[PDB]
């Protein structure tokens, strides 16, 4: 489905990349996107897929556009446009300067100080999940560890009850794993519908959970509205789910296929934080974007007001112009540059929580289950979109090589 080429887009910049079903996807999703960085592909191209939009293909342009919020607005951040148009999460759908105070409030509840009182539940959570799988000699890592882990952490951050996990999980999957049964807007309303009463409850009777802080916060002078509070809690919920689920999956798929990298981390556990950083670069997975606020020439290319531009956070660290031999994982890589957590005013607020979740997972898994493999005969399937991922991750190990800890 190739949308008619707008008159202002020259034909030499056309490259019909499909972000939801890239060709060569079977070879790995990062590799599928990296086709945009082969030598005969311009720094900035137009695809007619998914309604028609620009794609910046190089770290320098991706970073620049993310810095220039005046021209590249978060008001419509998703492709296709209809999804971008409905989306009203806070602060991701706002531009500076109104975004600033909402980001400050969100930061209180997911920021670096909060990551200390949570560490213990994160550690405990990772250990009991791993210990439950360890004697089986197999799991589907995506389903059995990756999925339950971040939602359980969010419940403890937001002071919500465990029994709600399955309902909430059903709601969020309906939003981010579309089978096409309902529109983005439709799924989002279903989600808000759960959240609306909880905010009502916690505005009248506030506690000390993240939802209570948000719903009773002060922004831009005055108290936050119930509408604003819902739009914030919606994003605090979903922001840390698919990203962490899919990232851990990519990481574990790599370690399962790489005994030498496994052993490196087993022999030298102090290298885990650095290995986390290099995996973050290599298996970067987010791609959202911006909408042009005005006509604007960007690196020799005429962009038109209302044009959408995909600015793939994924691509910056895969750019061979900023990391030599980018497809190779080197835990001893000396200057690891990436925009995996974004760039500019919307830089991931959960990046510190995310790193703890990743580092704790790797530390605790390698200690209990040092030697594991991809199940024999399994072909690992990837999916591509705004948050790329792993369909399933069947792993196997000999329980006799494991230790209860
Ligand atoms: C591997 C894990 C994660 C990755 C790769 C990731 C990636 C990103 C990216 C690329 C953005 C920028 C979006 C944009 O500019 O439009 C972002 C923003 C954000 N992230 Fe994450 N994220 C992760 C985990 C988390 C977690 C655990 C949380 C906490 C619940 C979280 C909360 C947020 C929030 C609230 C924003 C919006 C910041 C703003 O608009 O000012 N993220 N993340
Ligand atoms: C034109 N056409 C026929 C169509 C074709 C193809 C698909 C279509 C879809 S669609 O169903 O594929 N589009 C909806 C998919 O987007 C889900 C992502 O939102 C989840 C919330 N995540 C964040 O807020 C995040 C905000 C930021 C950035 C990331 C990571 C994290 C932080 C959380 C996302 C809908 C309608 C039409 C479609
Ligand atoms: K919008």
């Amino acid at each position: 489905n190739l949308a008619p080429l707008p008159p202002h887009v020259p034909e030499h910049l056309v490259f019909d990349f499909d972000m939801y079903n890239p060709s060569n996807l079977s070879a790995g999703v990062q590799e599928a996107w990296a086709v945009l960085q082969e030598s005969n592909v311009p720094d900035l191209v137009w695809t007619r897929c998914n309604g028609g939009h620009w794609i910046a293909t190089r770290g320098q342009l991706i970073r620049e556009a993310y810095e220039d919020y005046r021209h590249f607005s978060s008001e419509c951040p998703f492709i296709p446009r209809e999804a971008g148009e409905a989306y009203d999460f806070i602060p991701t759908s706002m531009d500076p300067p109104e975004q600033r105070q909402f980001r400050a409030l969100a930061n209180q509840v997911v920021g670096m100080p909060v990551v200390d009182k949570l560490e213990n539940r994160i550690q405990e959570l990772a250990c009991s999940l791993i210990e439950s799988l360890r004697p089986q000699g197999q799991c589907n890592f995506t389903e059995d560890y990756a999925e339950p882990f971040p939602i359980r952490i969010f419940m403890l951050l937001a002071g919500l009850p465990e029994e709600d996990i399955p309902h909430l999980k059903y709601l969020t999957d309906q939003m981010t794993r579309p089978d096409g049964s309902m529109t983005f807007a439709e799924a989002k309303e279903a989600l808000y519908d759960y959240l609306i009463p909880i905010i009502e409850q916690r505005r009248q009777k506030p506690g000390t959970d993240a939802i209570s802080i948000v719903a009773n916060g002060q922004v831009n002078g005055r108290p936050i509205t119930s509408d604003e509070a819902k739009r914030m809690c919606g994003l605090l919920l979903v922001g840390g789910l698919d990203t962490v689920v899919n990232f851990l999956s990519f990481s574990m798929e790599f370690l399962a296929k790489s005994p030498e990298h496994r052993q490196e981390l087993i022999e030298r556990p102090e290298r885990i934080p650095a290995a986390c950083e290099e995996l973050l670069r290599r298996f970067s997975l987010v791609a959202d974007g911006r909408i042009l606020t005005s006509d604007y020439e960007f690196h020799g290319v005429q962009l038109k007001k209302g044009d959408q531009i995909l600015l793939p956070q994924m691509l910056s660290g895969l750019d061979e112009r900023e990391n030599a031999a980018p497809m190779h994982v080197d835990f001893s890589r000396q200057k690891v540059s990436h925009t995996t957590f974004g760039h500019g005013s919307h830089l991931c607020l959960g990046q510190h929580l995310a790193r703890r979740e990743i580092i704790v997972t790797l530390k605790e898994w390698l200690t209990r289950i040092p030697d594991f493999s991809i199940a024999p005969g399994a072909q690992i399937q990837h999916k591509s979109g705004i948050v790329s991922g792993v369909q399933a991750l069947p792993l196997v190990w000999d329980p006799a090589t494991t230790k209860a800890v």
